[PDB]
């Protein structure tokens, strides 16, 4: 795995270094002529990977011209993790929007279209609108897809070379194209390329949200059609993903969805200290040494951001800062406008801000404040005013880099590591020194996913002594290790669940195949013949035991059936007994030939085009009326999993059972409703 | 006339005002700073407080100009001269509200008696203070700021200083605490002179019942006649339903180590009414006009804008369905951006900004829904949403929110370049100009109301968004028949009239009644909701008239450093009450119960008379000559112990005992009320007016608590142990 892709990696991106100088002599029309030339290459059987070299040099050249903007080296490395079916790892502050555009492009070229998933339409639009001019000067077309936009809008985005939209979209868009009743209807194409920005929310928190689209004694209402996200994603050829070094679930990546992840390095080197994980006998105690680091640090103009799990405990540190004469502000989240005046210059020497479960990601604090805050506030900026300004923030900066950067303080750990890691991450981006210290107590909430009362009040044996700790970093490692117990005891629950998933995703795949094989036809005559010959042997079978004698037989079941179920009445009673010569193959073999004369003979009247269409229409309007109703059935099958499968034998299992006999069912009875439509469907007979 | 006959004086005023800009002008920094010296010199000589008013403002105002490099706009002096009286100055967003603040604190704050400026946060606390203090300083005033968990001598400090910054929480807070102290010296807060309140919607009027509340462990240690019989403690002949009984009572609906108790309780209506002078700012966020004159009365003046205000607020529309009325709501949108109109559409729910949201994309028209969810988002969104033919969907948008400059603002596009330069700017900020004026002309910005909310107060804050600072810009709101809104005109027949009136599908027309008609029914709601309020405030003038007498006897104690005479004072109104009950005022002396009275006597002073052994040896004294001496050997004890501990001990002793015994007695008391207003709940009847019957058991038991206040004392007093 490893560093051994990753030096494979580094041996590519010093071609694309090598070619710089190439690129730069080309002119932007030559640039854009490449798109078409690697084209060409590709007709003529060139592998794609062969590509990345020159085609990653003609977008860091199109977006250096395009953006001002030069891919950096590692910014090449995580486009290549991207195009391989990998989860890249990107620190935040590395640019994951412009390291994106370069499997994009990469993963256009075929012909085939890009699908690019962002969390919400407000970053689809922005993304699609931000990238469009860059990859338009290559002559590429950007589509953007949102709920509410009518079909031909929609196919006119599938139908660009890279598509942006959310989650959500994408896969209602799926659905509702299992849902056509001609292919033109459709609005996606085969699902490509799938490049997804935030992978811990869309690919993992939403792995098993199912996306559904509902429908109609009452009429009450129910579900037409369903996927999960997880079930959605694994549709795609290829896929792929960001996120920060957050992750924590590797492991789930792989098992969910047979994603690797890799770790991109950092354009700088990280640098920020994390010191030891701290631990007190009470919040009070813990509390008192929050407020002492604090005093410490911004004693020497280092800038100090505080993260707590409640409005409560921000309160708390607050009002016990203030008590110690530390000017500080809160981010309260009732206050927008003030939360962004505070943020914008948190990174100002001494400032000192108590955030409540800070969110993920976050706004970039500026070391030093921002500048750009300064003038955008100003009434006329001059240039030269803003001299001046860059000057002073400067030696701001540079002092707060002399202070240490940034110092992370984590009141409490959140159960998810990967939360505290959000947290810690908005210190020492982008190679700037920082710090991040976590504060325990034993009367903290977490000190309890160590399962035990005893275990855990052992910790008091260590005494702690208020003002003259020492440090346990074994205490770090232990933390870190019950809260991965913790993310593995439930991802072991989520796996059974995902587990029982995998029957339905399985059925759905089975029924989606057979619905795009019918409505990508014109003519379903040889399925329909052929059908129709399985459910009259089947329809026969339940009066005649096959091998039988007459004796066995019921004809008067057999004849009504024939006329209820098939529109049929055959004189049959009088059949054998006019013909001693009869015999089972051949009355079965008349049946069959008298049901084909009779519709033969409707179809004179309507014509055959109005027929084929009829019939193809009749297959599709059965499969989905069926899988409706499987859709409940199975729902409820899986519920009632408290009282069928029990003693020694096993639940999963016997479900599977069950479920592959009603979907066994269900296909014969849709191969039964089809026939007896078409059998029954009264046409004006000259 | 009245508010256009205050506006005129109030002009006049302002036309002085000018007139000194120029004397102002020629003085040096250190001349100015001096004129604070100079008006407190003659308000000490007898000048009253408003004549200083014109030279006063023209001093602020030339200030403001060295210091911030901002001249208070004429209208600015006149909603400083409103907040000098007892009135809310309704100032329109955009209007410089926190630069107006500057004045009436200044002048407030000549008299040497504080000022208590009132925000919102601790946030708007501490950067209002800090912006302010070299205003204020270059005029030789100090301010302070109060917050949470300061310390008390910093707090002392803080409202020690000419003008103070703080919340209305932490300044109620500070005042219950101030009535918990043992000592004066232990107070934080001065007497409270002006409070100037920055936002008064939600302050006064949305937080007006919201208690504040000190709590402490500092508490100490047919059916109803089975319960009634047994124990005693009530044991004879009195009723366990009884107020006075209550506490037990609870005991026994109740019926373990501590529980905890409200020590001190106000809320903010009655906070804010202890002040001599309360004043605030709102937006043209009024309706709400009666409620202030009510609750508070204040007066509100509408103060006009510096610019000609000139939206066009815009007949409202009613449709048969809700989806009628969202295709108007689009076709609207659609007409306007194609004419490079930007729109801001205001809706009540989530699901509300999804269906606009969806109809406009069905529609082909670019937008913005601002996403709760997506902060950073939000305001990248709320920056372009004065762009040209921009379209952006918020929901139950909040009062108030960010200017949304016309063109976008220049100055933002400007603060993303890491390098501008002369000609870049120019180029960013001309090409802004052309996008700012074309924007002008297309009406400016267009306010849509999906729905109009219950509160107009809502809907006013939604259109005023828009023709800020004399921008040109419109309004107007759309309503359905299915509107939740075409509901509260309580009758369904009474709304269906536009069944008839009946909307056609392409066309339109309008109806100036159907818009006042509207307006009419939403006040009525706003009267009825006010009527239902008033009843609680009703109730909570019962406490507020309780703890205003008991904290203006607990202040008269804290103050005086010998209490001696108040104590000679009831230990004789005491002994003589606890007589009478034994011997009946002038009766024979067979009228009179001993094996009664030695005994209460002895066990609730520790005093032990042999009195009918005196009766014995002299039978010739009579009543008041024993009264009299009951008394003395009462004193005569109590003189021992003092020559044992020092007058100085013994009297402040005495103090303590009287502080910890109303202390004691309160808490009590406002336990046993806050039993009886939810026993009145259902203590019983859709009847016999439980108001009333409340403040009459609250008011005797309030006269009740003041007597045993000085029983209390002076058993203790009599009782205390001294070896």
């Amino acid at each position: 795995r490893n560093d051994r892709t990753l030096r494979r990696m580094r041996k590519v991106v010093n071609i694309i270094n090598a070619m710089e100088p190439e690129m730069e002599k080309l002119s932007d029309e030559e640039l854009k002529g490449k798109t078409a030339e690697f084209r060409a290459r590709l007709e003529k059987g060139e592998v794609l990977e062969n590509l990345i070299p020159e085609a990653f040099a003609v977008v860091r050249e199109a977006s250096k011209r395009v953006f001002g903007m030069r891919h950096f080296d590692v910014q090449l490395l995580g486009g290549m993790v991207l195009n391989e079916r990998c989860i890249a790892e990107m620190r935040t502050g590395e640019g994951k929007t412009l390291t994106a555009t370069l499997p994009a492009y990469l993963n256009a070229l075929t012909g085939k279209g890009v699908h690019v998933v962002t969390v919400n339409d407000y970053l689809a639009q922005r993304d699609a609108e931000n990238n469009r001019p860059l990859f338009e000067f290559l002559g590429l077309t950007v589509g953007i897809n949102l709920p509410g936009m009518p079909a031909p809008a929609k196919r006119e985005a599938y139908a660009a070379d890279i598509t942006y939209g959310t989650n959500n979209e994408y896969g209602f868009d799926y659905l509702r194209d299992n849902m056509a009743f001609s292919p033109e209807e459709r609005v996606q194409r085969k699902l490509h390329y799938a490049l997804v920005d935030e992978v811990d929310s869309i690919l993992i928190d939403e792995a098993r949200t199912p996306l559904i689209i509902s429908g109609p004694i009452q009429n009450e209402n129910q579900t037409l059609a369903s996927i999960t996200f997880q079930n959605y994603f694994r549709l795609y050829e290829k896929l792929a993903g960001m996120t920060g070094t957050a992750d924590t679930e590797a492991f789930e990546f792989s098992s969910i969805y047979k994603l690797d992840t890799v770790v991109v390095p950092t354009n700088r080197p990280m640098i920020r200290k994390d010191l030891p994980d701290l631990v007190y006998m009470t919040e009070a105690e813990k509390i008192q040494a929050i407020i002492e680091d604090i005093k410490e640090r911004t004693a020497k103009g280092q800038p100090v951001l505080v993260g707590t799990i409640s409005i409560e405990k921000s309160e708390l540190v607050s009002n016990e800062l203030t008590k110690a004469g530390i000017k500080h502000n809160v981010l309260n989240a009732k206050f927008h406008a003030n939360e962004a005046a505070i943020v914008a210059q948190a990174g100002y020497p001494a400032a000192v801000t108590i955030a409540t479960n800070m969110a993920g990601r976050g706004t970039d604090i500026v070391l030093g404040g921002s500048w750009q805050a300064e003038v955008a506030a100003l009434e006329n900026p001059t240039a030269e005013q803003i001299e001046k300004i860059k000057a002073d923030w400067q030696v701001r900066h540079d002092a707060v880099l002399e202070a240490g950067g940034l110092h992370i303080i984590g009141t409490e750990r959140h159960e998810s590591r990967r939360i505290d890691n959000q947290l810690r991450g908005r210190s020492g981006r982008q190679g700037d020194a920082g710090s991040s210290r976590f504060y325990l107590s034993m009367e903290d909430a977490l000190m309890r996913i160590f399962a035990s009362d005893r275990v855990s009040g052992m910790m008091r044996k260590l005494g702690m002594k208020p003002g003259e700790a020492i440090e346990h970093p074994w205490v770090t490692k232990a933390i870190a290790n019950a809260q991965r117990k913790v993310e593995s005891r439930n991802f072991d629950i989520r796996k059974q669940l995902l587990e029982y998933d995998d029957v339905a995703n399985d059925q759905r795949r089975a029924i989606y195949s057979q619905r795009n094989e019918l409505l990508d036809v014109s003519d379903v005559s040889e399925t329909i013949n052929s059908i129709r010959e399985d459910v009259f042997k089947a329809t026969i079978d339940a009066y005649i035991p096959p091998q039988s004698l007459e004796e066995m037989w019921d004809i008067p079941g057999l004849q009504e059936r024939l006329k209820n179920d098939f529109d049929l009445d055959l004189p049959i009673a009088e059949w054998l007994d006019k013909e001693p010569e009869l015999h089972e193959e051949t009355l079965r073999e008349r049946i069959l030939a008298q049901s084909i004369e009779v519709y033969q003979r409707k179809e004179e009247v309507v014509g055959a085009e109005m027929m084929r269409h009829f019939e193809k229409g009749v297959m599709l309007q059965t499969l989905d009326s069926l899988w409706k109703e499987h859709l409940a059935a199975m729902d409820y099958l899986r519920q009632g999993i408290h009282l069928r499968g029990y003693a020694q034998k096993d639940p999963k299992q016997e479900y599977k059972r069950e479920s592959f006999s009603m979907f066994a069912a269900m296909l014969e009875s849709l191969k039964y409703e089809v026939i007896s439509t078409l059998s029954k469907v009264q046409v004006r007979m000259p």
